[PDB]
């Protein structure tokens, strides 16, 4: 029960059960990487969804 929330494999909150690797959101200053966890992820093309610890390498 953990993922990359702050660049460090840590246990998220809000009772997260799925990890997502959002690459959308075109914002400079970063390599388009919006990794975060959520209770109900929305598996999409830009926003994928995982279900394992350390899934979002």
């Amino acid at each position: 029960l953990k993922c990359y929330q702050h660049g460090k494999v840590v246990t998220c909150h809000r009772d997260m059960k799925f990890c997502y690797h959002n690459t959308g959101m075109p914002f400079r200053n970063l390599k388009l990487i919006l990794q975060g966890c959520s209770s109900s992820c929305s598996e999409t093309e830009n926003n994928k969804c995982c279900s394992t610890d350390r899934c979002n390498k």
